[PDB]
């Protein structure tokens, strides 16, 4: 789809901008990538635990959705 913004500005916004680094490390760059990912596979990666839960709480937020 040529580029993918909706993604990056997530990650990082979500309080990640250091840890996005860790995260495209395994594959983190495309949402679709991330569009089941849980708090259970997000330490999994071994990332430091400064926002797992955040990164966690704020991919569920995608599946969920905001409408009306």
């Amino acid at each position: 789809y040529h580029a993918d913004p909706s993604l990056v500005s997530f990650l990082t916004g979500l309080g990640c901008p250091n840890c996005i680094e860790y995260f495209t490390s395994q594959g983190l760059q495309s949402i679709y990538h991330l569009q089941n990912l849980t708090i259970e596979d997000l330490g999994a990666l071994k990332i430091p635990e400064q926002y797992r839960m955040t990164i966690w709480r704020g991919l569920q937020d995608l599946k969920q959705g905001h409408d009306y």
